[PDB]
């Protein structure tokens, strides 16, 4: 079962307002109006959305996935993609994927780790990045969803 | 635009783990799965959801929405239904609707108010309720919607 889904536009996304490296475009998704972020390109990828523990119930597992698309353009993902979960006290649910071999103008999910919320609140963030020298081009974001 | 959904799971519902009075039907939505909330029949009507001022962005007019549709035995919808929003402060949007008038087994949108963020975080309600000694028959809830 999905509790939430969180849009891109909830996101901090470092360069996510600047048109050369990242566009916007509004569509459909069962009658609400998103807005999909697509990375153009970048040298730095870094998209962390944050929620609070109190935002969930206490002793349930909880698993993070992350719905994205390669386009027609999609390039550098021979690198690997960092996916982390954050809890409140600092400690991290840490994870890796390469997405080169993935075909593009396919939404898939990306698992980003489990969590349980035990002794309650606090930022909890969910993020993926690649910091290298090298350019990450045509990945579009559609979603967290968070399950139990 | 759409930042965050909420599913009715990750609400507080009084009564929603009593069978006699809520029932719980998984169904697709957008290729997620998803529980909806359908009440058979309450005195006590109450639905909550929770989440906190640092989920959003400061200095930003946010709407709230919740779609729901009313069943066949759709019944006691004469009164009016309270809308909330009640900020980290204590401070609450507050608002009314009667239901009565509405076609059953259609979903529609009831907004149920704005807010905005100035000066950060705490807990952030969004409900519904009627309290009345009268039977509420016949509400499924699909979603809580907030956008900006
Ligand atoms: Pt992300
Ligand atoms: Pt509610």
């Amino acid at each position: 079962s999905t509790h939430y889904l969180a849009f891109p536009r909830a996101s901090t996304i470092t360069w996510g307002d600047d048109t050369r490296y990242w566009s916007w475009a509004t569509v459909d998704f069962c009658s609400y109006a998103i807005e999909e972020a697509r990375l153009l390109q970048v040298s730095w990828l870094d998209c962390r959305w944050s929620m609070d523990a109190s935002d969930f119930k206490q002793d349930i597992w909880y698993n993070a996935s992350v719905e994205v698309m390669l386009t027609s353009n999609a390039s550098g993902w021979n690198v690997p993609l960092h996916l982390e979960i954050e809890l409140p006290d600092g400690s991290k649910q840490e994870s890796q994927i390469v997405l080169a071999g993935r075909q593009p103008n396919v939404w898939f999910k990306i698992p980003i780790g489990k969590f349980i919320l035990r002794g309650t609140s606090g930022t909890i963030r969910f993020g993926f990045y690649n910091h290298e020298g090298n350019w990450k081009r045509g990945l579009n974001i559609r979603t967290l969803a968070i399950q139990a």
